[PDB]
């Protein structure tokens, strides 16, 4: 393949480090070696995270087309919109964000702390849909005399939204060369799908596509699974994967998404605590805590072969913790 | 000097990056070149920050001393205690934190979001109110406590971390092929600027370290920086005395109190966040940011200067001031 | 029957007023006349409400026994525990409250606003979680004598008396008014409110005109408690009938989705009532009974010309714990 | 004096009760007898309070003029706007509330609990401007009034706290009236009255009311504005205008207006440590709550006045509880442990 064909706008510090989770690994029995690749520490732009890696391949186009405003969308505590806001400010672009009530949660400061607080501080025009906003948002930009660059949910369903994480696999191989071994599995939280899609494509290149273990956080597996597949095939062709993405190449575990998107279950909370207390690494109740829950449970259930080396991709999301303060009042 | 005689326990990803603040620089006239060294992005341990760089020289001693519990203290939205909680969990140690009511601020979730929320998730014993009664607590419980003062500052090793910072900067200026004429840094408990004063004294730039007070008690802070600088310069073999001239502390941006932002703080936070995508907080960094911007604006920095802003972290505290930024 | 037998400690301003809800009545078709009896405005003690009327019959005993501490229990936003805290302060007694999380809710200020905030200001020892037995024992082991007050004062011998009087009161008022109400709508969760009413209205044969509207979301259990308490009560005041299960009417249609959580209908009802009458209701209790009364009138479940008396039991302070839901009204 | 000349629209349950504060009295020395008239329990419309008494005399006019919208204004936790919202809904009128943060305070749920929360549920159009807006500067008040017109309605203007309005002092003239009657049952006259003052027509009505029987200077106003001179002058002026309005056969002397300044700090909307001890002491002895903004400050006043012996031994003091309790929700951090 050839990802280098597409320009990359630097928004990150550089390759993201991989760190062993030896304490958590031991705590779990020492049979499986757990690691984490820190995407959540990839940037100086309002904490960055996985979406910022994706944005690197979209920005060149936005600039090429002469756009002056980045428009995007997501829930109240969306990480995507905050990163779009930081990237826009950094680039000297305006930013319009459509924030919808994507979650059945009604915390007193849900819309005033965490991610959305930063978006407003970063100067984005943050629009709360009542209670098409998207098209109104795009048009309002034109009417203003601007030129909007449309960034869909999570940057996923976009021609360029999968390039980012092909590069991720590209990084992992380079790091595997220094480590002298290959990771047996990758655990990643999936919702809008282009993170896992990029990974699927990137690891298909060396036959590990089916080793990318996605953990659904959407609580709507079928739609998510379908979107990962579609985006992966599309990206595969965009980069030249000398192989095809089969349906069996997309692995999406649906056991840890409950009860709904944006709501943690008790295992989510346990995992967040276990991981935080054994490694000093925080995860959130919406996304990462669920993929962490999955990984630990998998290890716990012996689903990972003794001796395996599992690479947990930490995608970011921690600032959303602020919207669930009551759950963690006593820790 | 020889900082190497002191062991450093890795808690960071490595040297922190230096970024150009081209947009902000251009916004302010283009006569002064602003940069930022991201101490706020130095670790995977709950966001890290300046305190984490300090703890790298304290941890070896706690370990040497066979301690099993880290003990520290700070205000409710303290960044110090959150970093101790993370470093501890990472190291497999217990953690007791004394969170005092250090700010005359009244907010509904002040003790449930941001820094303190993380410390609890991280497993720390968070006690709201002192220092002694706590340490003794661990002893009485049968554990060996490692006492860590506010900001890791007033401690024999509290100044080493930032002596290393000046060292790092020297290597980066070498790679860059140019030198920074000044550094702007926020000062409250002191060892951050003190380590800096010692490290830059080494190459005659101690007076180029422009501290910005955020304590609102500039005299004590100034005296504490100086004291710690003197002790640290002795620790590392600095071949010279630290004079009053080497300790520069601006007092103009601390208002109105510690933990409380003024309107200049707020404007600085917004300007910096909207020109660079880089966030700062109402307690500490927003004030040093305010200070730096004002300085450039007043023309206090010779035209052509390259100023290195040290971003110490502190962003999570933003959550405790939600009402103020409700509309931006 | 003979309620007068039992001593009532004054904690209220006196009988509660009954107001017409002309606007709400006209709005829903004018076919049914709605009124409200304001138990929510019955006392100067931290807003009071139905529980305070119940407490008038319990306090004499606590005093007779020489108890020095009132101990009680409820969820984080319990109205009962706040009224107990207020009565205590007033009486010069200590107060220990067992606050449990009875609701699958997690709002950021849930445990710092409304009812629980008032109990802490009123001087109560608010304990956030054998929970209850431990509290009672702790008071003893502290050298004090605790007077036990079960959830909502309901499962207590004297807990059903307060509302037998409610029925006494309504009769006196219907006299002054020169007419009688065909129904009473009341929210029911722990039970002694409707039980007291059932007993009191059986006295003149209207027990089954008391339409209880469940807010527990466990109607079988609540229905049984109202039954059980009304029986222990109709017997204590010497009613000349045994309370029949058919005397206990309890609609289960409006308690959804869980106790402590409103459904879309609850919200609409709170807004309609508030916007036509200027009378507020909460999402835990009264909003649900209000939702029921409105739905009943809208479905024609009340025969034309009927005069319905809605008993407003209090609970408004709890609104503060559901701030996100009402951010725009 | 002839208050009966002006119509009054019932918005309250009837005369408000007077309760003895025996435990608090005993606790302070027993040397002074404190009582309290519950204006705070005066209505079924969203907890009512002193402003609702004032409103009974304004509504007839609004109705006589055929207005269909009530327009008012106040800070975020204003008790005034919440009562206007409840009265409007109760009458079948629309309501526009112009609001802005009038306090140097910024609690996380300040604009979403307590008073303002109720106004929104009550169906009022709550126009809350962002910081820096300055409604007083732009004159948002007037724009709100025109917007109603331009919209096809007829607004009835209700100034901050109902105070600086031709009928705003009437309500509390009636209060002195009520007090006389009730004193006629007690068989004794209260030697003093303690009342919290900010926009002034509460105390103003009382001054006019008690002037009629020579006790104007017995109305001990306690400033909650932290801007005593302006408040004092507003009371005096409103009193004189109201006296003339109701036929008082007297000239209100500067000496008839008493406004203590010692308990208003540090600013309007912020409690001092004294305010807090006062709220807690009164709550823990009587089960009667008061707030960090208004009532808690006058309660702190009465208590301090008694403790200091500024009240002659044997004196009977009538504390007027104006309401405001819902505002406590906006100060949860301060009361997190009580
Ligand atoms: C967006 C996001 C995800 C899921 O990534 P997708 O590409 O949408 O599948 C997981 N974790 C975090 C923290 C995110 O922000
Ligand atoms: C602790 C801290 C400071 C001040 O550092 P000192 O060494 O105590 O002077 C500045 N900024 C942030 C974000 C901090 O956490
Ligand atoms: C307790 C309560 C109820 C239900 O009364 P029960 O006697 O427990 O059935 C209804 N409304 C409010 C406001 C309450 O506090
Ligand atoms: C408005 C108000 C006051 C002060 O009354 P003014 O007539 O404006 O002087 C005092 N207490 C409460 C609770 C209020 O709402």
């Amino acid at each position: 393949m050839n990802l280098q064909r597409f320009p990359r706008y630097p928004l990150t510090f550089g390759p993201t480090p991989i760190q062993p989770l030896a304490r958590l690994s031991k705590h779990l029995g020492g049979k499986v070696h757990l690691y984490a690749k820190r995407e959540d520490c990839n940037s100086g732009l309002a904490f960055g995270g996985n979406k910022t890696r994706k944005l690197e391949y979209l920005i060149p186009e936005a600039l090429a087309q002469g756009c002056d405003t980045l428009v995007s969308i997501g829930g109240i505590q969306s990480n995507q919109t905050r990163q779009v806001a930081a990237v826009a400010a950094h680039l000297g672009m305006k930013c319009v964000l459509v924030q919808e009530n994507w979650v059945n949660y009604s915390d007193a400061v849900y819309d005033r702390v965490g991610n959305i607080q930063m978006s407003r501080i970063l100067g984005a025009d943050v629009r709360l849909v009542p209670d098409r906003s998207w098209e109104d948002a795009l048009e309002s930009v034109r009417a203003a005399g601007g030129k909007p660059y449309a960034i869909p949910a999570g940057c996923s369903d976009h021609p360029l939204g999968g390039l980012g994480f092909v590069g991720f696999a590209e990084e992992v191989r380079a790091q595997e060369a220094e480590l002298g071994f290959k990771f047996d599995y990758v655990v990643v939280c999936s919702v809008t799908g282009s993170t896992q899609a990029g990974m699927v494509v990137g690891f298909a290149a060396d036959g590990r596509a089916d080793r990318v273990i996605g953990v659904d956080a959407s609580a709507k597996p079928a739609q998510t699974r379908e979107q990962i597949t579609r985006i992966a095939r599309q990206t595969a062709e965009k980069v030249g994967l000398e192989r095809d993405i089969m349906r069996a190449d997309v692995v999406l575990d649906e056991r840890f998404a409950g009860p709904e998107y944006g709501l943690p279950n008790e295992g989510t909370l346990e995992a967040i605590r276990l991981c935080a207390r054994t490694e000093g690494m925080l995860t959130d109740p919406v996304y990462e805590g669920k993929s962490m829950h999955g990984m630990i449970e998998m290890v716990r259930n012996g689903e990972f072969p003794e001796g395996s080396r599992v690479l947990y991709a930490h995608l970011g999301g921690v600032p959303a913790l602020n919207g669930y303060s009551f759950i963690f009042r006593d820790g």
